[PDB]
């Protein structure tokens, strides 16, 4: 479907430390992001999406719409300048972040009460599944 609007909660992440790597997050720091429980709230109204990635000391916000590319500063995780733009490819959500780190961005698929979302840098992936609460 597109519709991303909920609350969701995590059930599997598979090479989060692989992709956190290759942005360059600190060894010691993902060695706590690994341990955090994360929830993922997305309010989306047309094309305007409001994202919110939440864990007990360490969030990812963005906010967005559709089809119009932003200036993004990733200053809670590798603390970099891209320019995001977020598309619809048929009914897959799909960002890419142009800027120093090739195949960089995100894609979210919605498959009923799941959110299947794939986090690229480089040549990693980070694959998460998500139920909505
Ligand atoms: C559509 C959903 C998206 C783009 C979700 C993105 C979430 C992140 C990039 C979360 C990153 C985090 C870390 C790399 C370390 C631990 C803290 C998190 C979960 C906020």
């Amino acid at each position: 479907t597109r519709d991303a609007n909920g609350t969701w909660e995590m059930e599997s992440n598979e090479n989060f430390e692989g992709w956190m790597k290759a942005l360059d997050i600190d060894f010691a720091l993902r060695k706590i992001a690994v341990r955090l429980t994360q929830t993922l709230v997305i309010d989306q109204d047309g094309d305007n999406f409001k994202v919110k990635c939440t864990s007990t000391f360490w969030n990812y916000d963005v906010d967005f719409t559709v089809g119009v590319e932003f200036d993004e500063y990733t200053k809670s995780l590798d603390n970099r300048h891209v320019k995001a733009l977020v598309t619809w490819e048929g009914d897959v959500l799909v960002c890419v972040q142009k800027g120093e780190k090739e195949n960089r961005g995100w894609k979210k698929w919605i498959e009923g009460d799941k959110l299947y979302l794939e986090l690229t840098c480089g040549d990693q992936v980070c694959r998460q599944v998500f139920k909505k609460k």
